[PDB]
């Protein structure tokens, strides 16, 4: 597991008012986390909430592909590359659909890998 357990209690405040402002249950970040993705703003701007607060989109859901790579650890890398020379850029009818469209491209491209916290 590639996952750190440093970035839970990091985003924990994050997480919660993410989920407060947009309606989200634990149950559809499950769902995300398993793979399982669907065009619902409640989960949708859930996943750009959490992105925003930690720098890794900007204010048209562009992705800031600098910051993202310098959290992810050095076996990720090139993948990462790889999965954003896919998946950038991002497009949608708003920030939160931009944000489903990207989930979706990079959950089929990268489904082991895959994580929703
Ligand atoms: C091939 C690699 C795929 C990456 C896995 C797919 C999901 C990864 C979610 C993005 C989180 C990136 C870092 C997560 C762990 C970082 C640990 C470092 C701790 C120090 C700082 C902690 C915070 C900066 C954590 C930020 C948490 C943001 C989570 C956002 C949840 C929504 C993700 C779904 C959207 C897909 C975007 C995806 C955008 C990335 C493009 C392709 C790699
Ligand atoms: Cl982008």
């Amino acid at each position: 597991d590639w996952v750190p357990p440093e970035v839970f209690d990091l985003v924990a405040e994050d997480k919660a008012r993410c989920m407060s402002e947009h309606g989200t249950t634990q149950a559809q970040i499950d769902d995300v986390d398993k793979g399982n993705l669907v065009n619902e703003p409640s989960i949708t701007c859930y996943m750009y909430c959490l992105l925003e607060a930690f720098s890794l989109v900007d204010d048209e859901a562009n992705v800031d592909e600098d910051i993202m790579l310098g959290l992810l650890p050095d076996q990720l890398q090139e993948r990462a590359q790889s999965v954003m020379g896919k998946c950038l850029p991002t497009s949608g009818s708003d920030n939160c659909n931009k944000i489903y469209n990207l989930a979706k491209c990079v959950q089929e491209s990268a489904p082991d890998v895959w994580f929703v916290i």
